[PDB]
Formats: C-alpha cells, sequence, structure tokens
C-alpha cells in the first residue's frame, strides 16, 4: 500500500522560487512561489536567443554569415572581450555569447542583425512571450541590464527553457558547448553542472547579480526522460548549482515519463456504419507523455469512451469522436481525445 502511493516529501531549496517540470508530459513535479514576478536578470537572454534561433530555423540568417558591430553593441577597450565597432564576427561565435557572463554586446549586434533595431527585437521577444501563453513575463532590453523593470518567473522561465529546445532545437545544441571561440579568444561556458559527471546536464542558463540574486535554468535527461528546472532568487554561492542539482536528482528518483501512445498508432478499432469501409482505427493526433511516481508504470490503465454510442461515416482524419482516459489506483488522471486516424467516407 503506502510506499506505493507514496507522495514524495519535497527537498528544501535555499532559494525564492524554483519549479521542477518534465519537458515532455508538461507535468510539474515541485513548485515553491513559480508565478511570483522577478527580475531574471541575464535570463532574459534565453528569450533573445529563441528569437534568432526562430530567425535561423526561417532561413533568415545562419551562423557562418558575417555580422557588423554597431557603434550600438559598443555603446553599452582596455579589454580583448568587448567587440569593437566596425569588426565583423560570424553569428556563429556572437550567438555563443550566451554561454558567457557578459557577451551583452553580442545581444545588441544580434537583434540588430535580426530584426534592426534593438527596440523592435524586444517587441519581438514580447510578441514571443504572447504566444508561448507566458502571463508573468515582459522585456525591456535583449540582455537584461538595464532594465529594473524587466520581470518574469520560475515557470516562466522553465517554459521559456522548454520552448528552446522543443521550436528551435540547433539554437538549443550551443549551451552545452563547454569551450568555444568568442572574439578571438578561448572561453569557458558559465553553467558549470555541464562538467558535472553525476547527472547529464546540457542547459540552460544562469545568471547571477547582487539584486536579483542567483539564477538558473537548467535541463538534464536520464535516456528518454527530461526535466527542466529553474531556481530564482537562489541567495547563497554554494547552492548556485547544488540547490537546482538536488532538485533534479529528486525529481528523476520519484518520477517516471512514460510514453503510452504515440500518434498514428491504432489505440483501438471500432465499427462504423454506413461508410465504404467498416472499421475506425482510432488513436491520437498529438504524442502521449505522462509523468507518474517512479515504479507505477505495470500499474497505469488505459481505456477510452465514444462520443456517441456508435460510429457513424463519414469520419474525417483526425475527427475527435471519444476519449482515451488513463489511470492509476482507480483514479483518473490524464484525458487525451480520440481521433480517427483515417478517414471513412459515407458509403
Amino acid at each position: 500500500l503506502n510506499i506505493k502511493t507514496m507522495i514524495p516529501g519535497v527537498p528544501q531549496i535555499d532559494a525564492e522560487s524554483y519549479i521542477l517540470i518534465d519537458y515532455n508530459s508538461g507535468k510539474v513535479l515541485a513548485e515553491q512561489n513559480a508565478d511570483v514576478r522577478r527580475d531574471p536578470a541575464s535570463l532574459t537572454k534565453m528569450m533573445t536567443s529563441y528569437v534568432i534561433g526562430q530567425a535561423m530555423k526561417a532561413g533568415k540568417f545562419k551562423e557562418t554569415d558575417l555580422v557588423t558591430i554597431g557603434n550600438d553593441a559598443w555603446a553599452t577597450g582596455s579589454s580583448l572581450m568587448f567587440l569593437k565597432p566596425g569588426m565583423q564576427v560570424p553569428v556563429s561565435q556572437l550567438i555563443r555569447g550566451i554561454n558567457l557572463q557578459s557577451g551583452n554586446d553580442a545581444c545588441v549586434a544580434m537583434a540588430d542583425f535580426a530584426a534592426g533595431s534593438q527596440d523592435a527585437f524586444v517587441g519581438l521577444m514580447n510578441s514571443y512571450v504572447n504566444a508561448l501563453g507566458l502571463k508573468n513575463t515582459h522585456f525591456q532590453t535583449v540582455h537584461g541590464l538595464d532594465a529594473d523593470g524587466q520581470y518574469s518567473s520560475a515557470r516562466d522561465m522553465a517554459l521559456i527553457g522548454q520552448a528552446l529546445i522543443r521550436d528551435v532545437p540547433n539554437e538549443y545544441s550551443i549551451y552545452k558547448e563547454k569551450e568555444f571561440t568568442f572574439n578571438g579568444i578561448r572561453q569557458l561556458n558559465r553553467n558549470g553542472l555541464l562538467w558535472d559527471n553525476s547527472l547529464n546536464v546540457d542547459g540552460i542558463k544562469t545568471g547571477h547579480t547582487d539584486k536579483a540574486g542567483y539564477n538558473l535554468v537548467a535541463s538534464a535527461t536520464e535516456g528518454q526522460m527530461r526535466l527542466i528546472s529553474a531556481v530564482m532568487g537562489g541567495r547563497t554561492f554554494k547552492g548556485r548549482e547544488a540547490e537546482s542539482k538536488k532538485l533534479l536528482t529528486w525529481g528523476f528518483r520519484f518520477f517516471e515519463t512514460v510514453n503510452p501512445l504515440k500518434v498514428g498508432k491504432e489505440f483501438a478499432s471500432e465499427p462504423v456504419w454506413f461508410g465504404d469501409s467498416d472499421r475506425a482505427s482510432l488513436g491520437v493526433d498529438k504524442d502521449v507523455y505522462l509523468t507518474i511516481p517512479r515504479g507505477r508504470m505495470k500499474d497505469l490503465k488505459a481505456s477510452y469512451v465514444l462520443n456517441s454510442s456508435e460510429l457513424h461515416a463519414p469520419l474525417q482524419k483526425n475527427q475527435v469522436v471519444g476519449t482515451i482516459n488513463f489511470q492509476l489506483d482507480g483514479k483518473t488522471i490524464e484525458q487525451r481525445p480520440l481521433v480517427v486516424l483515417q478517414e471513412i467516407p459515407e458509403g
């Protein structure tokens, strides 16, 4: 009974807010103050990078194209790290600026390159905020420096992390590079968790300011399963990576993600009346991913009901005709629309 139906206690997290979600199912495994609005500091860069990734996915420009450093990037010497006006730097180098402590000039140069001005780019950032359904996020700048007013939340930063991975995977593969060239200089990635040999961490963005505290969006995998954590307003230097490691590790220990049905696969067969054939093939039009307590796969039950006494032609491909019900311990934990996998026209 009890160890099986157990609800795991959540580790203490020495931070102001956090959330732990599964990349595939979207399930929230743990959260604290996940919708509280806070300054994300350099985490803002995740959205900048999302837009750039969309631009590249749309084929507007590529990693080899040369970019011109404007009086723009400069305006925001003794140092080799800074892009000087008039130099030409490949996109490949600039976008990897996301992995740096600064590299704020690179954000500006890329923003002008992709959308003409910093303010129009920000306009695109806020547009995507809206397209992703984010309720507690708004940006003022492309790098988050001088934006006393910029805000996001543990939940929204996690969701932006999820979007990068999902929508712009080529932009995302950049985050795990431990070392890369930036402005002719060999630089190390700021995400120390990439070097942790206990977990397989491959993203995403860490940041710290005195005002916003330590901030980190991370993502890790274990075989076929991927988790995303967001910990904001982390209080100590010592916990800057350890708090998230603990959270991710906990997630993998107590939860597992299953893929009970993929699109196109016949979940069930059903008789159809009045059609050019007499059997309908039923499934889903979106892959099914469920996150359940680890070790309960075998207890997962799947069934379905039909939205009407029985099926009549005509049926359209992907026509919703019922509901798939998944349960654990008699309880229904997830429902999904049952769809017709192939059209059955009237006889």
